[PDB]
């Protein structure tokens, strides 16, 4: 599809897909010897990245910025294991999300979620502890001057997570939204809600994301880049589909339908491209909780 890029490699001039479209990591080329990557990836694909990355980058010493959006297991899984191999990387990320990194209970939950994922022949690279990681904490509005023609700007965008922050590039009317918008369905051309945290806050977080200038492209935390109205209406529309999820908790519930049993049919209606089930309950009870 057109409105819609999703290879591994150069999407832009200055910009490409590393690694697997479902859990991207994106490469920002800052200059001549200056490069960034945003989104943090899964663990398993460590090699994989790698592997994409010294495509692109002779010296690895050239990468200086690692920009995260939130602390799930799914962007931040790379950062114990590709860290070592990038002396002169900083590690951009919220304040809530950086304190994830020191919780040994979170940190667990983040390495247990991630070695499910491991295939059978696998192992892992040396690696970092999560503590030691090279890491600048970042707060709402700040400015990420990265290098001349890369100017970001981080703004707060809670409900997803209650740490989940994402990179305003105006001068490309780019965002890197995370999972802000929720996931992006390419079968069916439309968002579905991920809220696990606070749906009020996510709500809040999309009416202020839908007063950015209009988008030229938008890029989530899976499914890779979107472009065209897209991205210009992808934060009204992701809006929508949470109010119309929503709505329809509402309607099944009002007929004596138990979570599971919308749990499931959640589950089986989209859940074979994010491929979780416990997550897709803790949403639904937490939108049931505020409506
Ligand atoms: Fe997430
Ligand atoms: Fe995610």
């Amino acid at each position: 599809h057109m409105l819609r890029l999703s290879a591994p490699g150069q999407l832009d001039d200055d910009l490409c897909l590393l690694g697997d479209v479902q859990v991207p990591v994106f490469l920002l080329r800052l200059g001549e010897a200056s490069w960034a990557l945003v989104e943090g990836g899964i663990s398993r694909d460590a090699e994989l990245v790698w592997a994409d990355l010294c495509r692109w980058v002779a010296d690895p010493s050239q990468v200086h910025y690692w920009l995260i959006t939130h602390k799930h297991y799914d962007h931040c899984g790379l950062l114990p294991y590709l860290c070592p191999r990038l002396p002169n990387v900083q590690v951009l990320a919220s304040e809530r999300t950086c304190q994830a990194w020191k919780s040994e209970s979170a940190v667990r939950v983040v390495e247990r979620l991630n070695r499910q994922l491991l295939r059978a022949e696998q192992r892992l690279p040396e690696a970092c502890a999560w503590d030691a990681l090279p890491v600048r904490a970042v707060a709402d509005g700040e400015w990420l001057e990265l290098g001349p023609r890369h100017r970001l700007q981080v703004i707060e965008a809670h409900g997803h997570s209650d740490d989940h922050v994402v990179f305003y590039d105006v001068r490309r009317r780019r965002l890197f939204c995370g999972d802000a918008l929720g996931w992006f369905d390419e079968a069916e051309g439309v968002w579905r809600p991920l809220v696990f945290d606070d749906m009020e806050a996510y709500l809040e977080s999309l009416e202020r994301l839908q007063r950015l200038p209009t988008l030229l492209q938008l890029i989530p935390g899976h499914g890779g880049l979107l472009r065209g109205r897209l991205a210009a209406d992808g934060a009204e529309s992701a809006y929508t589909e949470c109010l119309r999820l929503c709505r329809r908790l509402l309607w099944r519930q009002s007929m004596g339908e138990s979570l599971d049993e919308l749990s499931e049919e959640l589950h089986r209606a989209w859940g074979g491209q994010s491929v979780h089930l416990g997550s897709m309950r803790r949403m639904l009870e937490i939108l049931s909780r505020q409506a």
